[PDB]
């Protein structure tokens, strides 16, 4: 229970991010985050960058292709009015970096989920910087309940679902162009 679980690509789906948001207990914002791994290439966990938000879990430190990764999160404990933004980066094996953004505000009056996916050129950690660029800059995808495919370029394309709520999953997959 120190890293979040890998299990086999094909498991991953909305029952199992649905248990993992349920092991966090009743707390106002979370994020059961998924990442299915078919890119053919190996990741290592590089960091996770929280803008706002906490986990009680590191990143699964290996994920082979066909193996998906668990991760979660949820808002900073106690009465601050926030949600749970933050960035995943994995090194992979061609030594380029995939990036994943997901944004859950605290409030739906006026914010939305946001995700986003992109490969870096080269070994490059999640910070703020990166944030920025996967938020305000490259074109990231509503929670809306919809799937939303993209190209990613490096012989790779990503395929991934959010749902609009304040108790978030985020399911993606990281397949061969």
């Amino acid at each position: 229970d120190v890293a979040g679980a890998v299990i086999d690509g094909a498991g991953l789906g909305f029952d199992v991010l649905k248990t993992v948001l349920e092991a966090l207990g009743n707390v106002k914002r979370k994020i059961a985050v998924g990442i299915d791994n078919e890119s053919g290439r190996t990741w290592t966990a590089m960091n996770t960058y929280f803008r706002s938000g906490t986990s009680d879990i590191v990143l699964p430190h290996k994920v082979a292709h066909g193996k998906a990764l668990l991760y979660n999160g949820q808002k900073n404990r106690g009465p601050v009015a926030t949600g749970v933004v933050g960035v995943i980066a994995y090194s992979m094996s061609d030594g380029n970096t995939l990036a994943v953004l997901f944004s859950v505000p605290y409030d739906y009056n006026w914010y939305s989920n946001w995700w986003n996916v992109r490969v870096y050129k080269g070994q490059k950690r999640a910070n703020q910087r990166m944030y920025e660029e996967l938020y305000y800059h490259r074109s990231p995808f509503r929670g809306d309940n919809g799937w939303h495919s993209r190209s990613l370029g490096y012989g790779l394309k990503s395929r991934g679902f959010m749902n609009s709520s304040g108790h978030a999953i985020l399911e993606i997959h990281v397949t061969k162009a």
